[PDB]
């Protein structure tokens, strides 16, 4: 048993707050905000060794990462912006901070009761995503 046992699995997203003033606070333009705010992304996370790989998968984009705790990969956002990531645990919290053109934007994943919630935080905004089991 180890790092991220409870994230683990397969999550279908049940709510979501804020996000299109988050996407405007990041950047996002009109059309794929529109479009993104739609999606209801399942979020498939897995682990293998000390490889974590989280999947996004909606009707408007598949996306895939795949990274070692505290190690920077270059990432490719459903929005097509190209950053530059680094994901750690602090505290049994997933912290996920993508960094590009002198930008950053931080997302928190965690655990709380039977639900995954995702904080999306762009300078003072934030949008709270909640995710349950498939
Ligand atoms: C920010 C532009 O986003 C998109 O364009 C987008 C399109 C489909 S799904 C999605 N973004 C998300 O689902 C996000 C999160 C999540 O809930 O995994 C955490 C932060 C983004």
């Amino acid at each position: 048993s180890h790092m991220c046992d409870a994230f683990v699995g397969t999550w279908k997203l049940v709510s979501s707050e804020n996000f299109d003033d988050y996407m405007k606070e990041v950047g996002v333009g009109f059309a794929t905000r529109k479009v993104a705010g739609m999606a209801k992304p399942n979020m498939i996370i897995s682990v293998n060794g000390d490889v974590i790989t989280i999947k996004s998968e909606s009707t408007f984009k598949n996306t895939e990462i795949s990274f070692i705790l505290g190690q920077e990969f270059d990432e490719v956002t459903a929005d097509d912006r190209k950053v530059k990531s680094t994901i750690t645990l602090d505290g049994g919290v997933l912290v996920h901070v993508q960094k590009w053109d002198g930008k950053s934007t931080t997302i928190k994943r965690k655990r709380e009761d039977d639900k995954l919630v995702v904080e999306c935080v762009m300078k003072g905004v934030t949008s709270t995503r909640v995710y349950e089991r498939a």
